[PDB]
């Protein structure tokens, strides 16, 4: 009877829209109309959007879901595991899943910090006020990406905006991904579009998958990075038990991707009836899920509404949960572990270089939320 609420408080951006938590409380599970008419669900408690996206009989295919931000089509595209269900999302998941574990991962660590530290030292003698997602927070993971997939160093410059060109499109980078993937057949590396090669893949998968990886990898991380950042200097206290105790860092991510939650909102369709929250999905009904009002249900979280690094656990749905749960987050988690101390390591004056009502917010149906830019200064 309902529809989706997506209007946040104007002096709250990191918060959900507040007509969740009423929603939530009346009910976890309810009834609600899509932009495009469709008669479904919303489910906004943690367990029952948990329950949703752990279920085998719920559907992520763009032609069997219902898209709950706005009237809308598209074709699954190469490489898209997300949006595929099993057992083709299976095949992508098993060939890619022990490559992404932490261990793997956190071979990558030294990388990380030394891609942080040289941005680091880049907005350092350029001085501020500067833009911290131009300078730090998306060139930070656009290279971890990159050396992630064994991307040539002298090629990196074509992913991101001059740190101050066009910005490629889709086509471009699969065009240039071919050249690189032929490449790393006559001669591999030690990374993992190298391992990839040998793999079941064809070229249209691998290539598109790798043109995924540089937007899917980049854009939720960065905002991560902005927004976590705008939090954490304005909560001096939470940095002074960051600087005194740094191994607090990965509790730290964790409290900031449940208080965030970037991927805030998304569905899934029932491939059956299935019986939720004590009622039963109809078999072809969209159930849209928020993962951000999930992330404040006071029967998950204690206080939920409000940002303490120093209990954050896991639990939290800010990567997702089953199947398709973040492929990236393991390598995500290494980035945001080096980059969030290291960044008020370096500049402990760090703040924001505008009035915080005068940061340019992402539009509320946009997927993720976030921030256009962040202007900084110390
Ligand atoms: C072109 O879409 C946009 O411009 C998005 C934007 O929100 C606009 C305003 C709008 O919503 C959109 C047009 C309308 C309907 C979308 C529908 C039905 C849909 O299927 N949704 C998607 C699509 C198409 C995705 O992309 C793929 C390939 O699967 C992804 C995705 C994700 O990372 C693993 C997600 C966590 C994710 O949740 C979604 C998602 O929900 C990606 O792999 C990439 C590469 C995402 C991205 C960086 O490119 C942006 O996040 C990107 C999705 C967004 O900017
Ligand atoms: C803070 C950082 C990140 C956040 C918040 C995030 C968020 C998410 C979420 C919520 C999903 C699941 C969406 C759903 O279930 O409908 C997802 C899936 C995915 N993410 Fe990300 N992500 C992050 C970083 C990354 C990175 C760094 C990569 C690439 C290296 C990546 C690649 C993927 C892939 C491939 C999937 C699909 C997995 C599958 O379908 O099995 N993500 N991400």
């Amino acid at each position: 009877p309902t529809g989706l609420p997506t209007a946040r408080a104007a002096g709250c951006p990191f918060d959900p829209p507040p007509g969740l938590a009423a929603l939530r409380d009346r009910a976890p599970l309810t009834r609600m109309e899509f932009p495009n008419g469709h008669v479904g669900w919303l489910a906004t408690g943690h367990a029952v959007v948990r329950a949703v996206l752990a279920d085998p009989r719920f559907s992520h295919r763009n032609d069997r879901r219902h898209w709950p931000l706005a009237d809308i089509g598209f074709p699954p595209l190469p490489g898209d595991m997300l949006h595929i269900d099993p057992p083709d999302h299976t095949r992508y998941r098993k060939l890619l899943a022990g490559k992404f574990t932490m261990r793997r991962m956190r071979r990558l660590t030294g990388s990380a910090q030394e891609i942080v530290a040289g941005k680091l030292d880049a907005m350092e003698r350029h001085g501020g006020p500067l833009d911290l997602l131009e300078f730090f927070a998306r060139p930070v993971p656009t290279l971890m990406v990159c050396a992630l997939l064994g991307v040539p160093l002298q090629d990196r410059a074509t992913f991101h905006p001059p740190v101050r060109y066009v910005e490629m499109t889709y086509a471009d980078m699969q065009e240039y991904f071919r050249k690189l993937v032929a490449a790393k057949r006559a001669a591999p590396a030690d990374d993992l579009l190298s391992d990839l090669t040998t793999s079941d893949l064809t070229e249209d998968e691998l290539v598109g998958l790798c043109a995924v990886m540089m937007h899917a990898g980049v854009d939720s991380t960065s905002n991560m990075l902005a927004l976590g950042t705008w939090a954490l200097l304005e909560r001096p206290d939470q940095l002074a038990a960051l600087r005194e105790r740094p191994d607090l860092a990965d509790r730290a991510v964790e409290e900031l991707m449940r208080y965030m939650s970037v991927v805030h909102t998304g569905s899934r369709a029932a491939l059956e009836d299935v019986e939720l929250a004590g009622e039963v999905v109809r078999a072809g009904e969209s159930v849209a899920f928020s993962v951000q009002a999930a992330n404040r249900d006071p029967a998950r979280f204690a206080d939920p509404d409000t940002l303490d690094i120093r209990r954050g656990a896991v639990g939290h749905l800010g990567f997702g949960y089953g199947v398709h749960q973040c492929l990236g987050m393991q390598l995500a988690r290494v980035e945001m572990r080096v980059a969030f101390p290291a960044l008020f390591a370096r500049f402990p004056a760090l703040r924001l270089a505008v009035p915080a009502g005068d940061v340019p917010m992402r539009d509320d149906l946009v997927i993720p939320y976030g921030v256009h830019r962040l202007p900084v200064t110390w």
